[PDB]
């Protein structure tokens, strides 16, 4: 959707988004923090994976047609 360009926008990456190894969100996700290029999920939640943006960090999807980044930091392995 609308919310496509919005990522697209931002994650100008050009790549394959697929969601090949869908991780789930560890309780010790970020709940508090969010960030303008990362995703208002929960702790305990789960969501569809895609590909590694850099280095150690899953981009997560949701069918609501929106994406978000998640960082290393709090996510699963």
């Amino acid at each position: 959707e609308k919310e496509e360009k919005d990522f697209r926008k931002k994650f100008k990456y050009d790549g394959e988004i697929r969601v090949l190894y869908s991780t789930k969100v560890t309780t010790s996700i970020t709940s508090k923090k969010w960030g303008t290029r990362d995703l208002q999920v929960k702790p305990g939640e789960s969501l569809e994976v895609i590909q590694t943006t850099d280095d150690t960090k899953v981009l997560c999807r949701n069918e609501e047609g929106k994406y978000g980044y998640v960082l290393r930091s709090y996510l699963a392995d």
